[PDB]
């Protein structure tokens, strides 16, 4: 049977780091479900995310009204969560989340990949602040998300 | 003379991990004062914690108006602060605090215990995320505190 | 495609922590190969591990002349390497090895699992040091590897 | 490159640990510009900092309205950013900012000085919490900043 | 439990950091045993540490052939292991040990103290390197260990 | 103080990480000394490194017999030591080294630069093992050093 993974996240905004991880998990799982956990509408956001990922046949996007990620995985038939780790802070944060999740849904595995070195310093919080100051972060964004962004 | 330790905290809520550290430090010190720094009434928390720590004869609960923890310890004749460490982010946060405490009250020693591995991942803000979303976190709460909790 | 994973190690000795990781990874992958990179003769090492891992159909064991882990993975048709992370130290060490592996073989992906918490303090140098002083670590080794080690 | 450094920060308030980093980095660069990004009016903040740094003739203060730090460094002609690291959390944090700044302005180098161990536990939020409760942290502040502190 | 604490170590040499830890835990325990696990002879070693520790009435020195710490605890009748933590590397190291000891002897508690800031950088191995090149590390050693040391 | 830095190391072999640091520090100091502490004759190693660095007019190579890094600096008139940081581990190790050197020679300032992200996973123990086993690590070596490694 299939191995399906939920990639949860808020994707505000989606990054090349995000896509990179999406790309690589697409190679490892039969399928990958990107759960966007809800300025930019939930008709909008899914759009851009679907556009950015169209190249991979076994990926799809989903607006999850906010709720236990393991609930939402259980519903879609996901036995795997997939997450990236970029630095120690990130490791300890995800490790906590993964331990809670194993408590709530022990039959779900969290699986990790390391961020690719070009994207390891990138976090939405740092990104937004730079956007807000109008630095050029175009190299870190899927271009559709980029084109989309500059009506701000 | 008695060696008295103050265990500061807001116990919002108190976890089995807290209890474990209290149980462990009641073996270490002559007595342990649970300083609840201020959901429910200042009366009610006291009650609950007292209930949960009832089995430990040398442990008592004192609601504290917000002040310097070291001033609060000075007041009670506690020459020791007892803290847990659960992970590296925890270590660095507590270490800062102890050093500033050592600067403020050089006579008071902060002592540390490490979290028991079943609880190392449990923080109060994560516990609260799970509760918000309806997750079963009962194995992490003192039975009285869980019962007293369903009621809101 | 098809998803084949190399789990490299020295397994000196093989713990329940190793096993946990094998079992978890036996559910992610079409198949998982255990690379014993070379006390006891390789026959026994191979035998013990096979014996201890005899419940999982899609797991096999392979002795490896030590050599680059990425080459030995090419030979097996493994596109994946599977690793545990048990703490920060483990994290920084596997990260380095994973990037180098990626530079040596950008088509093998390294995949991570966090250690399950009864085993996250276990490492074979700690084990071996405890074993050398007569300490009881029977709970930490698979029964057969244990039974076998008492015989030597 | 000409040796011109921007030392950015909020200095709310300026500590001795700040003053220490300025003194050392004024031995390294031709000129050091203290970048104060906006309690007390920026007007008072300026006076106060130039009061504390008065003995170092190659140091000077500027009030910057928040804008990208690199952009402030360009308008000033500085090719060096100077930062302090006090612990691991701070390392990973400054590292992200430096990688991002290298992106926005790769001609600008970020340079690091390790916190002098008497001020390593000292951060702003901490100091202020202590001040909020009347703790004596006078040792951590340059006398001129203490004297100006008392009025509320 | 009786407030009897084992402070195990190789003490070669014993530094002012060790002594600082001993002094601080002599404020806490009724008995602090320095379990000295065996350059100079046992005798000389015993004599020097006894001499360094002479001002604390509840401290005694005991030589011990290398063995599991928790067996040496059992035999001496200590209920506590005391250890210091100087940085993150020390934190993860001590943590694994403490976890394994709890498994060996769950009735023995490990208690932790943070290193005092001025000795946080001193490890016995960095210190041997520096002595081995003739640097002046006399401030880091108890006056008497230092004399005894020139001589030999 | 005069902008004379020492860059101490064993350079076995020398990497592009090394070269990057040198290039960057060459922009910041008036003179950078490569301090080579002693497969190759020192004389060979000297010409190799000189050849790698030939393009920076303020850089120079000096062989030193093993000794306290700060004595070597003082001998050569360097007021600054320049080091790199690649990860948390390196950060904690450098930091102990810097504090000790500061105790030993408080007039000498240690200055840090963060490793560039292509080279941040590269350590000399890691390359050696890879060279041992025959892997193409040529994008991590300056060519002249690499060509020379075809020896035996
Ligand atoms: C958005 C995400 C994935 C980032 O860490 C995480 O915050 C998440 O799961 N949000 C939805 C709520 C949930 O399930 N919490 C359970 C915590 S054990
Ligand atoms: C911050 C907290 C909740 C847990 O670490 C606890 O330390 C706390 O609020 N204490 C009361 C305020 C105080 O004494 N702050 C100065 C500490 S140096
Ligand atoms: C699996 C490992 C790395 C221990 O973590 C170790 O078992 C290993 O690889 N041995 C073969 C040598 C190798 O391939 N080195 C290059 C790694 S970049
Ligand atoms: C004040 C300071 C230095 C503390 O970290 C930092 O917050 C800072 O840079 N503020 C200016 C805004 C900026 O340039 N942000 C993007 C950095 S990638
Ligand atoms: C070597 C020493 C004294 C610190 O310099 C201490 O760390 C130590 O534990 N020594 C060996 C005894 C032992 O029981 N090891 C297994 C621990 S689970
Ligand atoms: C080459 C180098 C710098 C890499 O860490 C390291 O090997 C080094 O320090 N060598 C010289 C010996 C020294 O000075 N030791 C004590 C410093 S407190």
């Amino acid at each position: 049977m299939r191995k399906i993974a939920l990639f949860p996240g808020s994707f505000d905004p989606m990054t090349n780091g995000h896509l990179n991880l999406i790309e690589r998990s697409a190679k490892l799982f039969d399928e990958v479900i990107i759960g966007v956990f809800i300025l930019f509408t939930p008709e909008e956001k899914k759009y851009l995310i679907e556009e950015a990922t169209k190249e991979m046949p076994n990926v799809r996007v989903i607006m999850q009204e906010t709720q236990l990620t393991v609930e939402s995985a259980k519903s879609l038939g996901a036995n795997f969560l997939i997450r990236g780790i970029r630095n120690v802070k990130d490791y300890e944060y995800e490790k906590d989340i993964a331990k809670m999740n194993q408590h709530l849904a022990p039959e779900i595995e969290t699986v990790f990949l390391l961020a690719e070195e070009p994207y390891a310093h990138v976090s939405s919080s740092l990104l937004k602040e730079v956007l807000r100051f109008g630095g050029d972060v175009s190299d870190y964004l899927p271009p559709n998300i980029y084109h989309a962004l500059k009506q701000k």
